[PDB]
DNA sequence: GCCTTGACCCTCCCCTAAGGGGAGGGTTTAGATTGTGTGCAGTCTGACGCGGCG
RNA sequence: GCAG
DNA sequence: CGCCGCGTCAGACTGCACACAATCTAAACCCTCCCCTTAGGGGAGGGTCAAGGC
């Protein structure tokens, strides 16, 4: 059987047999030797078909030739089972991720706020948990903790880039009683004199959206996490955090500033 | 100024998986056919040299 | 095709 | 040795403008080699940037 009427019987292109003979996976019972004209048996067809009923489980090449050449090989095969329970279960996660944006965009015409799935290290931060009267007299009193940690801490080097957050102790919703921690990352140990303290803070993998403009209109991005939160099944495993991209420090008109809203998660 | 020095950084080349697509090369084709035809140009005269040829 |  | 046929060799110089050539046919197989597809990784070769000491 030449190489076309083999390719015919299998039902697959010819550039197919030349690379499964190329890798040396089904190799032509009978090469002719001045042409190079590939010619098959029945017992190529034997092995093709069992070839193909691998390849229609997801095997990549290199493990079918494991498969086929070593015998009691069931660990590859369990391996690749528990590769495709994570890739199904990571398909499920993206089906209601893709049933939410265009949930979304049939409800808004345009996506003020993507939600990203990113992983945060752990880090070194010097940290003040109290309470807060008010979210706008909260923004004040940090450039004197600024002053303050620097004076106690000589030489003291803030981690480049800079991580500078919030998080938010409380369970419920609430506008003038907030509970936080403000905390911001540091390279080395330091002095705990005040209400600034060091800790040290996990590594979480965490929900994030990244809302620009001014902050009376920040709760927005927490509705819409909070949405994407319930409707993909993860679980809120610590507190919300809020890191500072721009602000104050970078640049002067208050439109234009940008913060970042990271909800701790577990997928469950 | 004269140097070093570690840290960055850029471009470019090749690599990934499983073949697709094409370029550019080979090979055989088993009824029997068996001598080129342009509706060609040919149309320029005079001098000179050389060679068959009687 | 033309010019001298 | 003298003559006729045949072949070869020439045929003003500058300029513009215009403008070439135009018909004329195989197909079905196979092979190798090259470049391409994702979403970036890995690394050689070669600049560049703040820092510091001489
Ligand atoms: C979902 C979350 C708990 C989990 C609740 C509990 C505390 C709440 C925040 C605070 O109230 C401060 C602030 C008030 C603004 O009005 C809206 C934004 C802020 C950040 C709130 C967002 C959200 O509502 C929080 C995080
Ligand atoms: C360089 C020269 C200027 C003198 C230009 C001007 C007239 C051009 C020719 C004509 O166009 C006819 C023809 C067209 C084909 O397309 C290409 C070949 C031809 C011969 C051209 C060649 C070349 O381009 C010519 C000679
Ligand atoms: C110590 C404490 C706070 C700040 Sb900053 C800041 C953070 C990261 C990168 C650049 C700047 C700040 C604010 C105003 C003027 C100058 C610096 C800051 C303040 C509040 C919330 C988040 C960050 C800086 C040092
Ligand atoms: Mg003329």
């Amino acid at each position: 059987s030449q190489i076309g009427l083999f390719s015919k019987i299998c039902r697959v292109t010819i550039k197919t047999l030349h690379y499964y003979n190329k890798i040396g996976l089904l190799v032509p019972a009978y090469i002719n030797p001045d042409n190079g004209y590939r010619f098959y048996t029945s017992d190529q067809l034997m092995k093709f078909h069992q070839i193909a009923s691998l390849r229609q489980l997801g095997f990549t090449i290199t493990e079918i030739v494991t498969l086929t050449q070593d015998e009691n090989s069931c660990h590859i095969i369990e391996r690749r089972r528990l590769e495709i329970q994570k890739q199904i279960r990571d398909m499920a996660d993206m089906l209601s991720r893709i049933n939410h944006y265009l949930q979304h965009k049939k409800k808004e015409r345009i996506m003020l706020y993507q939600a990203a799935l990113k992983e945060i290290p752990e880090c070194i931060v010097y940290s003040k948990r109290f309470i807060v009267p008010d979210f706008s007299s909260y923004i004040k009193l940090i450039p004197p903790i600024g002053q303050e940690v620097m004076k106690a801490n000589p030489g003291l080097t803030l981690t480049t880039p800079a991580y500078c957050f919030t998080l938010y102790h409380d369970k419920e919703y609430k506008e003038k009683n907030m509970d936080v921690e403000f905390c911001e990352a540091v390279n080395d140990f330091g002095k705990n004199e005040g209400n600034i303290i060091f800790q040290v803070i996990p590594a979480i993998t965490a929900v994030t959206v990244i809302h620009k403009g001014p902050y009376d209109s920040l709760r927005n991005a927490y509705i819409y996490l909070m949405q994407w939160v319930e409707d993909n099944g993860y679980l809120l495993t610590n507190s919300p955090r809020e890191s500072y991209i721009d602000g104050i420090w970078n640049k002067q008109d208050s439109a234009e500033w940008m913060t970042e809203i990271q909800f701790p998660v577990e997928k469950v």
